């Protein structure tokens, strides 16, 4: 901050800053630093694609750099960069140590060549190369490096068990334990254990080596491998330790030439090929998967076929699964699992090849129906097949009522009963055109293409509903709340039937819903609320009448819509069985069985009597509430039809679980700050109030006046509004040059401890970036500066408003054509590298996740469209939105969609002309 | 035609049919045969991506196949498939011959390992590896294969000129001439000379090696390289013989440690990086282009930047041509050719990145106008830029008559006069909306946005026409 | 080459007098070009066409049917045509000019340009070489399309 910017003293505080970011472990902070004015040599500038997804050109650049084997620096970074994306066979076959003799005696200052090579020789091992090479490296007189002695002793344990002496094996394993316990271990307070992973990875592998080095027979052996499968359960899905541990297992059971060691060998070759497919670097998947291809594993053949199908090679993928499945109709080879799976993958390759359509896959599809009935992700995959087919049939014209969608609904609700994977994404796949054919029933009386089909498919929904789990229905419950109109009446009867199911089973989670149910002023809700109350009290579980207490809370919360002033009213309903409207009522656990699909019950005990209303010209009576544990959670009233915010909330609360399912997002610990919102009546709803409600408007008004930045306070809108488009940029530059870049001066006051400050800056960048581009993906607009929400606990950012969507700044007056909301005064506070950092990586991983399953996101945003809010945002406009979600550029192709679309959003938000060409109610520098 | 279709007798008349299509040389006829019911083993079915544009997965599949180095078939096809898409550094660094000793004495029935390795050792050479490895392979008692003796004698000529004895070099070159004239050559009537290319490629390289092995001084040397540039004119643009001949040239002038041999080295590293960019396998472009990057060639930096721009890497492409051009305003480094070219490529990368639009490239665009006026594919490239810009402006509405398309026509008809490359594709680029503004003149009388502009741009077409070539 | 470039132009109505074959060297060409831009579909006797391909060509192309240097020629042809198609767009601007046609419009020429770029039938994920080659091949080999057209275009001839 305080220096000449272009100056000689910068470069050393660039280079030690990047070596302390090697210490910090944030590889993308390192990336932003190497890309932000660190541009000395070209061989200094080619260390960025190293981590920018293109490591192959970096690696063969470094191996032609260091190939003369004399320079220290280039050759050390050659072996290290060659290490860091797992070309380990090429490390061990590299003849920088192999020659007419062994390696270099009296291992020089570039001993880290060895110290990076011995570990690759461990995790891909044999007898002879490990043997002669560590017996070359024993010929050192001294062994000063810790890591070479570490990997030496684990290698000598490996050759000891090649010689089959497990007590000497444990001797060297315990020696390695001594080395790490005495020489490697750093403390707490300093390390998110990403930096510890290089230690605990190797020690996990070492102990896993150790106790089944200390195994006796095959019963013990299969037991050891079963609890190694438990280790592979508890590892999560982090690729480098995954790869490391099971490749070390692979090295050991190819060391051991026992025959069940060979079976374990083949299956672990298979499984590391599986994770290499999962993490999409399928050359190592091939070079591992070969050793189980040649040992006659047809499932390994099928997933060799799937890596070929994944990359570019539709043709022989089709052809080899063709010859394998249509050859395999011999002895069982289990038909319901193996043959069902390979014919399933065959059928969806005929989908995504799209050349030999339905009837050819209809025959083997009914073969799938015959050979398997206990495994339903077949049915989900053919459900998305028929999603594609109904979209193709509707793509030419509005011709409906095919048997294909009827059968699609039928097996799909059958599939609901079995595993529950895509159900919580794809309940719209039944109900959307189920209610569309209900709309056809009200539309047209030719069109007796519905009636008997409607009765039969409603009977399918009935037999789904009497057998279904209760908890899966709540995932579309607001659209189930959005079902009011007649002309079917049996969809109404069955949605009241699922209200009865979800009311009798789990009554606690539906209290606010069954009371917001009948709350309107154009109340046709009297029937659909009072009659379900009659039927629930007709059902035998009614010990307590908290229904009327919830009605009293609702009439109080709508009485306080106008209690103005410019509270200590009625209470003692708390304590009750009223479970709190915090998301710690409604969050859903991942399925890890028996289990329970909800949080534990957080009821109410106390009621706050003091008012804490703002002066926001409508004055929301927001309350401070003490829960069942005793903690304080702010619960707000809200006005003016807060339903679309619940809709965006439901999109966000499927988005975050998709972020959890992403093993790249929450690998970097992604995720959004989020709250709870419900609609209760018209112009009356509920809100959660976040810990540390603050915004950039309020607290930057305080910060610029703490620096006493005196300005044209409420006359800048006059002297910019009377100003035309010519001086708009002029007065904008005048403003933003008067106002200094500050926000780090507020962050350092927020966080004394730079632990909290820097992890809050990471949380800040990520939690701002994700919500920020997802908003403009939704077409949000009008992001006034009261809408940034920032906790002072950890800096997590969220947009909360969502009260305007789908071009409400452009085709609305005061034309507000927006890139998206970004403040230029965020950029210094994000770091030295401006916005060019973990912001950008979060953007990359966010887009990579969102364009994996966007058709489920399309099913979610179908619920949005529903323009009681909007004038002419149409179904085709939703398809245009879907095109934008896919990657359809502004009438352009060549869609990179990750780095290109990230650069698109970044370098459209940094366009200062767009920053000037919008209204200073959205003053951008705040 | 006349058989049972599903029958046992088909498979042998599949496999000899595919070996006679190896004889026929039509690699895609081979491809159709291997993809049309030749589906025995998976290791028989993974020889199709070999020629179906994905050779890398095929190659590391074959090198993990043959890595145990005992089977004849898998290891021979390992080295051959590894050869057939030019991983020659990996061939020569492959330790199927390198060990604690040299290679296998009494070269067995898989001597085609050697016979495919010595040629890669030729076209990427040094002193010591060529030296000790062909002096390993001399220790055979008999040398029954023709091709191993061919590549042996061209390698011994290379070590003879490492020892700097050109008469003994020509002795072995003429020995290699004797080998091909006595043992390789087939006739006419039977060969579209694609099949002869494996012979005439090597002999072209061998003679090009030969007469400037028989060179005396630098005047003779630059003359030899100038008529080698004539050879590179008459080669056409067939990638494998291109690569082979100039990489052999590269091997020889890195053998010769003379300083103009090093200048010739650097520029031939540059040019094979150029053809590797042209044929789009830019890992070999990088691994060649390095040896002239480290010898301070900024045009090689710029086209390293263009292989990075080509692949996936807009960002540092922009950034390194940014730092190089906006650093290069020193002594001339010719402004009208080199600096004009690098700023031109900078400007169209700002086009195809599309983030820092017109005015930022308008300033350096007029800088291009200042520094160069004799070279017009700048003007064609900014003509297609304004094609994109007029399409973008018309993409929102039918608003015409901008000064940008007027100037576009103006320099574009100026560009017509100079080189005539995109003219015969893009005469519509002037006349289409020239006659559209004529249609605006008949359409609408607001729309006095045409008249004086129409007269001025018609005067531009007039001064194009009095100076233009007729044809 | 001529076969897929015709349907790229949207040719249609390839009656069997239009194949031209020299007995000197077997070079093929379509010559007619007297009908373009959906003159089989929105014209009576609806003639929705993949493009002209005769199934009796496939044995004569070789043992491998149509799956060969046909396919490689298709790959290299598409790889060339989607390098400089904006110059090809400048050429086909001259076509539009519908004194011949009723309502083939400028926006219809942009739709044609989208087809030339690789815009699928309302789909993305455009491989545009092996995928589009397989698209043309496995739409021409669809026997239902071979039956669903008029036998004045008798397809087996
Ligand atoms: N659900 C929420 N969670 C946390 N903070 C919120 C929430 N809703 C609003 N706020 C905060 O409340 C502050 C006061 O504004 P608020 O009364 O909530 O709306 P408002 O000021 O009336 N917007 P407007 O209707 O345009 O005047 C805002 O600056 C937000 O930071
Ligand atoms: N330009 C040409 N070059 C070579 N052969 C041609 C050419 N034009 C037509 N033919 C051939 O002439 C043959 C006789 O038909 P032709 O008289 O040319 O048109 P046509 O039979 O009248 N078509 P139509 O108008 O529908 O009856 C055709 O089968 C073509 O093979």
């Amino acid at each position: 901050r305080q220096n000449p910017h272009d100056k000689n003293q910068n470069g050393q505080l660039l280079k030690n800053l990047q070596i302390t970011y090697e210490e910090i472990g944030d590889i993308d902070s390192l990336d932003g630093v190497l890309r932000t004015f660190a541009t000395g040599n070209l061989v200094s500038k080619i260390e960025e694609l190293q981590y920018s997804e293109n490591w192959k050109l970096a690696q063969d650049c470094f191996n032609v750099l260091g190939k003369f084997s004399d320079d220290p620096k280039t050759t050390t970074r050659m072996l290290k960069s060659m290490y860091d994306h797992q070309l380990y066979s090429q490390i061990i076959s590299n003849s920088s140590f192999h020659s007419s003799d062994g390696k270099i005696s009296l291992s020089p200052d570039v001993k880290e060549w060895y110290s990076i090579g011995l570990e690759a020789a461990n995790l891909e091992g044999n007898v002879q190369t490990l043997k002669n090479w560590v017996e070359q490296i024993e010929s050192l007189r001294n062994i000063d490096d810790r890591e070479v002695l570490l990997q030496y002793n684990i290698a000598k344990a490996l050759i000891a068990i090649s010689n089959e002496d497990p007590l000497r094996t444990q001797k060297y394993i315990h020696n390695s334990f001594r080395l790490i316990g005495t020489n490697f271990i750093t403390s707490s307070k300093e390390t998110t254990l990403l930096k510890k992973q290089n230690l605990l990875m190797k020690l996990h592998s070492l102990y896993d080596l150790s106790f089944l080095s200390s195994a006796k027979d095959k019963f013990e052996y299969k037991s050891n491998t079963t609890i190694l499968d438990y280790r592979m359960e508890r590892i999560g899905a982090d690729f480098v330790p995954n790869h490391y541990i099971l490749s070390m297992r692979k090295s050991f059971d190819q060391l051991k030439m026992n025959e069940q060691a060979d079976a374990d060998l083949g299956k672990t070759f298979f499984t590391l090929a599986q994770l290499a497919r999962n993490n999409a670097r399928l050359d190592i998947a091939s070079e591992s998967l070969m050793h189980c291809l040649e040992r006659r594993l047809p499932q390994a053949e099928l997933e060799f076929a799937e890596i070929l199908w994944k990359q570019g090679e539709n043709d022989r993928a089709l052809k080899i699964v063709q010859e394998i499945h249509e050859k395999y109709q011999e002895n069982s080879s289990v038909n319901a699992r193996d043959r069902a799976a390979v014919l399933l993958k065959f059928t969806e390759w005929l989908d995504l090849s799209n050349n030999s359509a339905s009837e050819q896959i209809i025959k083997q599809y009914q073969d799938i129906f015959q050979i398997d009935s206990k495994w339903d992700k077949p049915y989900y995959s053919i459900g998305l097949y028929y999603s594609r087919l109904l979209e193709r049939k509707k793509a030419e014209g509005y011709i409906t009522n095919g048997r294909f969608e009827y059968r699609a609904i039928s097996y799909f609700l059958l599939a609901f009963e079995k595993n529950t994977a895509k159900v919580r994404e794809n309940l719209p796949k039944v109900i959307t055109f189920w209610l569309d054919i209900a709309a056809a029933s009200i539309s047209e009386a030719r069109k007796e293409m519905l009636s008997k089909a409607t009765e039969d498919i409603c009977s399918h929904v009935e037999e789904a509903l009497q057998h279904c789990p209760t908890y899966i229905w709540y995932f579309v419950l607001t659209q189930l709340l959005s079902r009011l109109l007649h002309s079917h009446q049996s969809s109404a009867q069955i949605i009241m039937h699922i209200l009865l199911s979800l009311a009798v089973e789990y009554p606690s989670h539906i209290l606010w819903y069954i009371t917001a149910l009948v709350n309107s002023n154009s109340s046709k809700r009297v029937l659909r609320g009072k009659h379900i109350l009659e039927k629930y009290r007709q059902h035998s579980q009614n010990p307590h009448d908290l229904v009327s207490s919830a009605l009293d809370l609702t009439k109080a919360l709508t009485r306080v819509c106008l209690q103005d002033v410019k509270f200590k009213f009625d209470m003692n309903v708390a304590p009750s069985a009223m479970v709190v409207p915090v998301r710690k009522n409604l969050d859903i656990i991942s399925p890890l069985e028996g289990y329970q699909p909800f949080r534990p019950v957080v009821s109410i005990i106390r009621f706050g009597s003091s008012y804490k209303v703002f002066s926001s010209l409508k004055k929301p009576k927001q309350l401070n509430i003490i829960g069942s544990d005793g903690n304080i959670y702010g619960i707000m009233c809200k006005k003016e039809d807060v339903r679309q915010d619940n809709q965006y909330m439901q999109f966000a609360t499927t988005m975050d679980f998709l972020l959890s399912k992403d093993i790249a997002s929450r690998k970097r610990s992604l995720g959004i700050n989020i709250y709870s919102v419900l609609s209760l009546r018209e112009d009356c709803g509920i809100l959660e109030m976040v810990p540390n409600v603050v915004t950039l408007r309020s607290i930057l008004s305080t910060k610029y006046e703490s620096l006493k930045i005196k300005y044209s306070l409420k006359s800048l809108h006059d002297r910019w509004q009377h100003t035309a488009v010519d001086g708009k940029l002029e007065f904008y530059m005048e403003q933003v040059d008067k106002f200094p870049p500050i926000l780090y001066q507020w962050f350092l006051e927020n966080f004394p401890d730079p632990i909290n400050w820097f992890n809050a800056r990471n949380t800040y960048a990520r939690s701002y970036a994700v919500m920020a581009m997802v908003g403009h993906i939704l077409g949000l607009g009008d992001r006034h500066c009261e809408n940034i929400l920032l906790d002072i606990q950890t800096g997590k950012v969220l947009h909360v408003d969502f009260d305007c969507l789908f071009e409400k700044g452009k085709r609305l007056p005061v034309p507000e054509i927006v890139p998206f909301r970004l403040t230029p005064n965020l950029l210094d506070a994000l770091g030295i590298i401006g916005t060019e950092g973990t912001f950008k990586k979060s953007s990359e991983v966010t887009l990579a996740l969102m364009r994996k399953n966007e058709v489920a996101l399309m099913n979610v945003i179908e619920t949005i469209m529903y323009d009681r809010n909007m004038d002419h945002s149409i179904q085709k406009a939703l398809k245009v939105l879907r095109n934008k979600i896919r990657g359809i550029d502004p009438q352009d192709g060549l869609v990179l969609s990750v780095a290109g679309q990230t650069e698109t959003l970044i370098q459209e938000a940094t366009s200062e002309d767009n920053l000037s060409k919008m209204y200073i109610g959205w003053l951008p520098f705040w």
